[PDB]
């Protein structure tokens, strides 16, 4: 079992100890100075490798001297190897806290900035307040990023050495930090290199949900209700319009009419694209589209039309805005509620770092996971003292009245020998369940029901000890350790011999990893304990997948009252119904990961070209790469396409971006698509020559980046709510061989053009068309 390269780890921990008495000798500045010696190496030359002896040496008496915790081998070997960039499998109570103080010191040199991720905010802040004297005390500075934390506090925590936090603030902030407009908010900093602590829980585990950035509607609300009465009030001369290619505008008559209704005098400018895009879509909703022959209205609702059939195109809604206009339009109550901005897996959130690590006590079984997704290789490392303890069997049983009679039964049996009992749960209902008879009989314990995981830490600490019964779910008191004695060598030797601390799990949980977890949380280093698990035939994992057995097993009669279950078949069922809800899960992340990708690949580069913006990157020669784009287009269309509608391509463009009389070009039947195109470009290159002059070329950069940012924005954030609702419509599909994934990718191809599309035709328009 990973022998050699436990091995070979050994033989880094062997240097680290033969140097220790040198630094023995050193005072206590004699040892911060070495931070610096550090650094100043790292840029002579070493690696951060080759350091690895010294910098975890210096770690071990620091620590050895600010918490006592001097370190152990075994949390020397998992130090190396978080630094290697893998998993540290430890199991419970092994000390995995202190196993990242050394880690992170050494990453830490580099300035970059350190990750250490916890699974709540609870644990980060108490995991940082006990290891900073450790960082302090070595010239290096931590923080931690919990919930509801104003902006200016945050900056400072990424800004400093090492940083902790709640995996959800984690890739939450990162989102905000993507999303928002220029860098006086941005929050976050380069994801250089992170250490999850319980890795099997936020990875594996928590991977199944994707995190999720939504937004109140409460401007929206009122918005279409203006902008629709202005439309509304508006007349056929404050607008011009076009059915025949889908077009309309307002006209001079209108800019006046909405800078005189609404407060703004001004518009066509980014400032205000938003009532501009509002009004719009008003617009057209009222004139372009027709009731009963575009959209129709069933009851209390308008649903859209299929131009192929008539038939009513059900679940897909109007895009960017359009559905809430038409719906302001006709009088019914407008949908507007949970907006999907930001999203994303821990699947790919993780991915982003440029070295990733983390520590676990169960993940060595799902490594060809770990492996092959975040690459995270899992080595075991052999616990300190011999592990000697009591993982006994599972009790079954049928009918839970019967599997909670025998564990209330068992634990006023277990107490009155005096040793204290953890007896888990999986609901907090449950868990009041199994409290009901023990207060009904008449036995004192505790309730800790994960809601405040701090004043529960305390408790669950003092659980450990003489006579306490203490009833967790699986969530309740996890980083706490459960020291026998609660901190007296008394107590610890009285319930050390009493046969260590007793662990009782209500179900079979939904793995066999968190199910050890229950199991694992006694017995640490060199403890005795004991743990079983009082399992039923009702219980849902082997209920729903249990399979034919359990089945007849539950339906036949009833006989033996209290008695409990067994068999090699049954068994050999109960284990199925685990490694099944195991599969179910495996492949729940399957389809969640690459329905990610997809969004992925498009949210990679609608970032980057969001980022060039916001640090000062020329955007010249892309912005006039999409300005010719946008006439590639117009010559395949009606230059091309229809055959060489010079009426209409000049409408497109007039429609578009171009002024109002200025494409004018003799030649055309003597010349070529390509000539043609080279033509109006070059009238376009004119057209912004005079906006240059005639405003600097300054402005007309800075103005530049001003409105591609913004329109992205505008049209991302709707394409991104845009997308889900498409998964949510393939919903209702399946066809004879058609993938639903399939489908999803080609719709959302073609949606990310037209999102693009819709980037390329208002960059430009507000760049060109008026000023
Ligand atoms: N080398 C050590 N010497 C003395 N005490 C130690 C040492 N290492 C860890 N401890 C103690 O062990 C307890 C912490 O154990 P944990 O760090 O919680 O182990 P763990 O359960 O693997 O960690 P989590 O829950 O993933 S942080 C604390 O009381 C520490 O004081």
């Amino acid at each position: 079992a990973d022998e050699q390269e436990i091995k070979k780890l050994n033989v880094i921990v062997d240097k680290i100890d033969a140097l220790e008495d040198s630094m023995k000798n050193l005072s206590y500045e004699e040892l911060k100075d070495m931070t610096a010696i550090f650094k100043n190496r790292l840029k002579k030359g070493e690696t951060l490798d080759d350091i690895l002896p010294e910098a975890f040496a210096v770690v071990r008496e620091v620590s050895k001297r600010k918490l006592g915790m001097r370190q152990y081998r075994v949390q020397l070997i998992g130090g190396i190897v978080i630094h290697q960039g893998k998993i540290a499998e430890m199991k419970t109570g092994e000390g995995k806290t202190l196993v990242e103080v050394a880690p992170v010191y050494l990453n830490a040199l580099t300035g970059k900035g350190v990750h250490v991720i916890t699974v709540n905010d609870y644990l980060a802040e108490r995991d940082k307040e006990l290891m900073s004297p450790v960082y302090e005390s070595l010239g290096m500075t931590v923080g931690v990023i919990i919930s509801n934390q104003d902006p200016n506090i945050r900056k400072q925590q990424y800004k400093c050495d090492i940083t902790y936090g709640t995996n959800s603030e984690f890739g939450f902030d990162y989102l905000r930090d993507n999303m928002v407009p220029d860098l006086s908010h941005k929050v976050q900093r380069e994801l250089n290199f992170a250490i999850v602590d319980e890795v099997d829980s936020i990875l594996i585990d928590e991977a199944r949900t994707p995190l999720i950035i939504a937004g109140d509607g409460d401007e929206d609300l009122k918005l279409y209700e203006l902008a629709n009465s202005f439309v509304k009030t508006v007349k056929e001369e404050d607008f011009e319009l076009d059915r025949k290619d889908k077009t309309i505008a307002l006209t001079a008559s209108g800019i006046s009419k909405a800078e005189s209704f609404f407060g703004i005098t001004n518009l066509t400018d980014i400032k205000n694209i938003e009532l501009y895009h509002h009004i719009n879509q008003a617009l057209r909703g009222h004139k372009l589209m027709e009731k009963d022959v575009d959209y129709v209205i069933s009851n209390g609702e308008v649903m859209i039309v299929d131009e192929f059939t008539g038939r009513v195109m059900d679940g897909r809604r109007y895009t960017d805005g359009l559905h809430q206009a038409i719906e302001a339009k006709e009088g019914v109550e407008i949908k507007n509620e949970s907006k999907t901005m930001a999203t994303v897996t821990y699947q790919n959130f993780f991915r982003l770092y440029e070295k990733l690590s983390g520590m676990t006590g169960t993940a060595k079984t799902e490594e060809g996971e770990f492996e092959s997704i975040y690459k995270l290789n899992v080595v075991q490392i052999p616990t300190n003292r011999p592990v000697i303890r009591a993982d006994l069997h599972d009790k079954v049983f049928k009918t839970e009245e019967e599997k909670y009679s025998a564990v209330v039964e068992e634990i006023i049996r277990i107490h009155k020998t005096r040793q204290p009992i953890l007896v888990g749960t999986v609901s907090v209902e449950k868990s009041e369940k199994l409290s009901k008879m023990l207060k009904k009989q008449g036995i004192k314990h505790q309730v800790l029901n994960a809601k405040q995981h701090d004043k529960e830490a305390e408790i669950i600490s003092k659980a450990g000890k003489l006579d306490a019964i203490t009833i967790a779910t699986n969530m309740a008191g996890r980083g706490t350790d459960i020291s026998l004695g609660a901190g007296d060598k008394e107590e610890e030797q009285e319930v050390k011999d009493l046969g260590g601390l007793y662990v009782i799990g209500t179900e079979r949980h939904e793995s066999r990893r968190i199910d050890n977890q229950l199991r694992g949380r006694s017995g640490r280093q060199g403890d005795p304990g004991t743990s079983r698990f009082f399992v039923s035939l009702e219980d849902d994992v082997i209920k729903l997948y249990g399979g034919k057995t359990i089945e007849k097993l539950m339906k036949r009669t009833s006989s033996n009252e209290n008695t409990a279950i067994e068999s090699k078949a049954l068994t050999r069922a109960i284990e199925r119904a685990q490694k099944g809800v195991e599969g179910k899960n495996f492949e729940i992340r399957k389809n969640v990961l690459k329905y990610d990708d997809t969004i992925n690949e498009q949210r990679k580069v609608i970032y980057n070209e969001r980022n060039k913006v916001l640090n000062d990157e020329d955007i010249q020669e892309d912005i006039q790469k999409m300005v010719k784009d946008i006439i590639q287009e117009a010559g395949e269309t009606y230059l091309i396409g229809r055959k060489r509608d010079y009426y209409g391509y000049f409408k497109h463009l007039y429609s578009t971006f171009m002024p109002a009389d200025t494409l004018l070009i003799p030649g055309v039947d003597k010349k070529s698509v390509q000539e043609i195109i080279d033509s109006t470009y070059e009238i376009s290159k004119r057209v912004y020559d005079l906006k240059k002059m005639m405003l600097g070329i300054d402005k007309v950069a800075e103005l530049e980046k001003t409105v591609l940012l913004k329109v992205v924005d505008q049209y991302w954030i709707d394409h991104i709510d845009a997308m889900e609702q498409l998964k949510q419509y393939i919903g209702l599909k399946s066809y004879a061989q058609k993938d639903p994934f399939k489908e999803y990718a080609l719709e959302g191809y073609d949606m990310f053009e037209a999102l693009n599309k819709n980037i390329r035709e208002a960059t430009v328009q507000y760049l060109y068309k008026f000023n």
